[PDB]
């Protein structure tokens, strides 16, 4: 089997990406985003305190006819940007772009933190990191990927993300028409249970390649490139006047500017991020201080490359028993 979904920018930055996604019988169709930084497919629900809710779509495990209950299961998760959420478990049938899975764990949410309350474009997050992350107790449960893995004809799912357009997710097979020139593949680590890989360096602008190893996560629901501060800083002081802001909370820069690109090395290829992909606009309305799309990582404990980054790029998600990435121009 396999699955197609287009994948569909929430704003005008790229803040997040939205995917369409069918929970039940009848479907119910809710507008999650596709998170490969994490391994909870959750959503607000009929059951979401009712404050907390602000226009998104709920998933109503009564309408549906093939709902269950998983008794006694709970989740509770928290994520790098502060924000959290906590409930129960279903399990129902979910469709993405044409694939099934049947008993999927879908996690209902009871509880979700302001900034998802606030975001009315999101309906709930399917992780696809490893299912060794799943938040589920006391029973984890497996992500979509890991349950649709074994009817793929691939193991594989791809991430081919828009610049301020929609793009897709597809299962299963690798659409060789969505890529220029060839796929570098390079070497995952699941012992933290993130696709974790090794790019091979940087350039900034126009200037020579930097060799040197940078461990980092590909993670769909960041939306920024973070990485260290030693690589961050000579970014930025490419761009006169920008400058780290602890005040806003990261380097911002002249709306005037026009921003050279960021090259990473993946193998013996590179994948280049035109400037414009860094500008994420005005720090509030009307600003002329804008914010960068490259910020530093020292905070975190790892470094991430998030939508900036993939959005530059055909992402290949391979789950077979040697996990790797794949990366090719566009
Ligand atoms: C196909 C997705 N599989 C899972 O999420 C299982 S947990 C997991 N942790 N490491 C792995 C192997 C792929 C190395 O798997």
């Amino acid at each position: 089997s396999t699955g197609s979904a287009t994948t569909t920018p929430i704003d005008s930055l790229d803040d997040a990406y939205i995917t369409p996604v069918q929970i039940g019988t009848p479907a119910q169709t809710l507008n999650l985003d596709f998170d490969t930084g994490s391994s909870d497919l959750w959503v607000f629900s009929s059951e979401t305190t009712a404050s907390e809710v602000d226009g998104q779509t709920i998933y109503t495990p009564s309408k549906s006819t093939t709902a269950k209950l998983l008794s006694g299961a709970t989740w509770s998760i928290s994520y790098g940007d502060g924000s959290s959420s906590s409930g129960d478990v279903y399990t129902d049938t979910v469709s993405v772009g044409g694939l099934t899975v049947t008993g999927q764990a879908v996690e209902s949410a009871k509880k979700v933190s302001s900034s998802f309350t606030e975001d009315s474009t999101i309906d709930g997050l399917l992780g696809l990191a490893f299912s060794t992350l799943n938040t589920v107790s006391p029973t984890q449960q497996k992500t979509f990927f890991d349950n649709a893995k074994a009817s793929l004809d691939s193991p594989v799912f791809t991430a081919d993300l828009g610049y301020h357009a929609p793009g897709t997710y597809n299962f299963g097979f690798i659409d060789t028409t969505a890529y220029t020139g060839s796929i570098t593949y390079t070497a995952v680590s699941t012992k933290q249970g993130f696709w974790e890989w090794t790019s091979t360096g940087y350039a900034v602008g126009s200037g020579t390649f930097k060799s040197t190893s940078i461990d980092g996560i590909a993670d769909t629901g960041t939306t920024l490139l973070y990485l260290p501060a030693t690589v961050v800083s000579a970014y930025w002081a490419q761009v006169s006047g920008a400058k780290s802001s602890s005040s806003v909370g990261g380097y911002v820069f002249p709306c005037s500017a026009t921003l050279p690109s960021f090259t990473f090395g993946v193998g013996s290829a590179r994948i280049v991020i035109p400037g414009d992909y860094i500008d994420f606009g005005p720090i509030s309305t009307g600003s002329s201080s804008c914010f960068g799309g490259i910020q530093s990582s020292a905070g975190i404990g790892i470094n991430i490359f998030g939508d900036v980054a993939l959005k530059a790029a055909f992402v290949v998600f391979n789950g077979a028993t040697t996990p790797t990435l794949g990366f090719a121009s566009k």
